[PDB]
């Protein structure tokens, strides 16, 4: 899963 984006609310 990608890790480079930083994801915030939308964590699948």
């Amino acid at each position: 899963h990608p890790l480079k984006q930083y994801w915030w609310r939308p964590s699948i």
